[PDB]
C-alpha cells in the first residue's frame, strides 16, 4: 500500500520523565520517518480545539487539563501503512491492556497518562496534521 | 554548578539514515533534558547566518552545502553543566578520534558528515539558540 | 452570505517599497478581517510548491525567481464573501487593465511585479491557507 | 547611529477595531522598516513572561489580562535611531497627553487601552525582540 502521514504527540507525562528519544526511536525502529517535529506548550484554546471531537464526552475537562499540564512533542510520521503501524508499536490506549513492546506497556502510568497519543484512521490524521502543521513545514526526505 | 543550556542540530545524515530517536535518548540518558525541539530545512541564508563565524573560514560552502542538503533538527538540551556535557557524549568533531559510545562514533561517516553539532561554550551557545528559537519557544520543565 | 476565508501574499516589490501598511488597510477599510499574518523570506524549495498548479507553465522559472527575490507578507482575510471582496479590491491581475482604486492600479508596476496576490476561488482558498498556516494559528477573534 | 531595531506590539482593543494597516503605514511612513511580523494570541504564560519587568507592581493583573484578551501584532521596526523614532510616531504612554497626530491620540481609548506598545530604549529592544523571535526570523531587506 502506499506511503500515508499520521500524527505523534508525545504527552507530557513522556516528556516531563525524559523519554523522547526512546519512543522517537521505537516510531523509527518499525520503519516510520518521523518528516516533521516540535515541541510546543499547548494553551488551553489550542487543546480544546485539538479535541474538539470530544466536547461534549464525560472527561474532556481532565484530558484537556492533562494535555496542557506541560510540553508535549508534536510529530509527522510517514511511511508505507503508517497509520496503522503507528498504532501497532504505540498499543491499545488502555496500558494494562497494551501487549509487551509496545509504547503503552513501556511508559505508560494509566488511562489519562498514556504516555503518547496517534492518529485512528486516514482521515483523522490529515485533520490532525493540518491543525497543527502548515503543508510547508512538513518535510518529506529526498536523500 | 548551575543548570546551563546548548543548542543541539541533528545534521542531515542522521535524519536521512533515521537516527534521530536514537541520538535524543544518548543526551536523555546523560542526564540533559531537551526543552526544545523542532525540525526545519534550512535555506541557504538560514545556513551561512548561523555559521557567520566561520564565514572567511575556506571550506565554508561545503558546511553550507551538506547542512542544506536535507532538513535538520534542532534542540535545546537543558541540565547541569550541559555544555560540557553534550560535548562528552557527542565526542570529538573527527569522528575517527571520538571515543567508544559517543554520538560521533557510532553514527558519523566522515569530518564532514559528522552527524550533530553541539555549542562549544557558555557563550556561543547562548547566541546560537537564539538564532533559532525565541526566548518563548523555550519551555522549561515544571512536572 | 457566510463568512469566508482567502489568502493574501504581499510579494517584495511592495514590501520593498514599504506600502503593506497602505495594503493592509484598503482589505480593512473594505470590511475584511485580518485573522492571520507572517513576513517570510520563501526559499527557493517552498518556491511554488504553492505554485504547483503551474509547474507545467512555461513562464513558472520567472515568477518562482521573484516570489524569492525578497520577504513577502503572507496573511489571512476573513469576513462575508471573503473571497470575492478580495478580488474586487485587489483587482485585474494585468495592472493595466485593472480598475481605478484597486492595488494592482496603484501598487503594481506590470504583469509580473503585480505587487499582490489572492485566493481565486472557495477551494484554491482552503489549500494556500492550510499550505502557509495551522489551523491553531489562524485567531479568529471575538472581543 | 547606525540603524536600529525595536518591538512593536499592537495591542487587541486596535487589532479588533481592525486598525491595523492605518497603524503599520504611519511607521513606514516615518522611514521605519517592517523586518518581522507575525499575529498571534498569547497565553497567560507568555504575557507574563515579556513584561517579567512589572511582575510586582500592583498594576500587573489587568495589564496581563489586557493583553491577553484576544489577538495582537508583534513586529520588528529596522531603520536609522528607529527606537526613538517608534516612540516618536506612538506618542505619550497616556493617550491625553500625546501629541496630534501620534498613534496613541488618533486609536487608543485609555491608559489601559493604549492601542500599542513600544520598547523604550537599545537594551529592552534586544530583549523584547529576542523574547518572540528567534534571529533567523527576521528577515533585513535585500533588493
Amino acid at each position: 500500500m502506499a506511503l500515508q502521514r499520521t500524527l505523534s504527540i508525545i504527552k507530557p507525562d513522556a516528556v516531563s520523565k525524559n523519554v523522547i528519544g526512546e519512543i522517537l526511536t521505537r516510531f523509527e525502529k518499525a520503519g516510520l520517518r518521523v518528516v516533521a517535529a516540535k515541541m510546543v506548550q499547548l494553551s488551553e484554546r489550542e487543546a480544546g480545539g485539538f479535541y474538539a471531537e470530544h466536547k461534549e464526552r464525560p472527561f474532556f475537562k481532565d484530558l484537556v487539563s492533562f494535555m496542557t499540564s506541560g510540553p508535549v512533542v508534536v510529530q509527522v510520521l510517514e511511511g508505507e501503512d503508517a497509520i496503522a503501524k503507528n498504532r501497532e508499536l504505540m498499543g491499545a490506549t488502555d496500558p494494562k491492556k497494551a501487549d509487551a513492546g509496545t509504547i503503552r506497556a513501556d511508559f505508560a502510568v494509566s488511562i489519562d497518562e498514556n504516555a503518547v497519543h496517534g492518529s485512528d484512521s486516514e482521515a483523522s490524521a490529515a485533520r490532525e496534521i493540518a491543525y497543527f502543521f502548515a503543508a510547508t513545514e512538513v518535510c518529506e526526505r529526498i536523500r
